[PDB]
């Protein structure tokens, strides 16, 4: 099955998932000079005060912090979005070295990692239905650079020892995703896809301009995770990012000048 190795990584995905070569694939390089300031964009609204985290799961390609999305407790709206999108999970993509790991790039620069907060459009009633729609998801992307610690990430880092291998889950309640956000909500936005199979073209990407900084120890702990299940041969969960895909017939919009 698909993965990030030599024989099953991104360049192979198209064989099972032909949309890999589609017209609105993600991620992309964000050419900051070619992005268009868009005045019709409304302010972005991130309402996470009532978020209910439930669990953390190693799914064999990343770890997801999952939320209760059975009510409007943690929602994204505004910006380029019509309507209300509920937070279902967040996860990261990261590198084996600090010089790579992000999926999106900014003027070809790679960050050490990238946080994805995955939301679905409440008009479609659940995540499974939403991913089948062209406006089904909104993913808020935040770049991580290595420097000072991010205190708000530490609770995540500390539980990773409990979900080292594929299939492991652990209770993860009362985590506040507001501690992972940078000061500024300035963003680029464009229409794209899931960056993991099934690669469905259902995502409005909202990528924040301002990275968060995390410590070297914090990202090191990500790199101790395993793609494999317990008792299978150990392969460190690193470089779980898809490279930048062709922009094709798309223009990236910016909320700022
Ligand atoms: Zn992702």
């Amino acid at each position: 099955h698909w993965g990030y190795g030599k024989h099953n990584g991104p360049e192979h995905w198209h064989k099972d998932f032909p949309i890999a070569k589609g017209e609105r694939q993600s991620p992309v390089d964000i050419d900051t000079h070619t992005a268009k300031y868009d005045p019709s964009l409304k302010p972005l609204s991130v309402s996470y005060d009532q978020a209910t985290s439930l669990r953390i799961l190693n799914n064999g390609h990343a770890f997801n912090v999952e939320f209760d999305d059975s009510q409007d407790k943690a929602v994204l709206k505004g910006g380029p979005l019509d309507g209300t999108y509920r937070l279902i999970q967040f996860h990261f993509h990261w590198g084996s070295l600090d010089g790579q790991g992000s999926e999106h790039t900014v003027d070809k620069k790679k960050y050490a990692a990238e946080l994805h907060l995955v939301h679905w459009n409440t008009k479609y009633g659940d995540f499974g239905k939403a991913v089948q729609q062209p406006d089904g998801l909104a993913v808020l992307g935040i770049f991580l650079k290595v420097g000072s610690a991010k205190p708000g990430l530490q609770k995540v880092v500390d539980v990773l020892d409990s979900i080292k291998t594929k299939g492991k889950s652990a209770d993860f309640t009362n985590f506040d995703p507001r501690g992972l956000l940078p000061e500024s909500l300035d963003y680029w936005t464009y229409p794209g896809s899931l960056t993991t199979p099934p690669l469905l073209e259902c995502v409005t990407w909202i990528v924040l301009k301002e990275p968060i900084s995390v410590s070297s120890e914090q990202v090191l702990k990500f790199r101790k995770l395993n793609f494999n299940g317990e008792g299978e041969p150990e392969e460190l969960m690193v470089d779980n990012w898809r490279p930048a895909q062709p922009l094709k017939n798309r223009q990236i919009k910016a909320s700022f000048k």
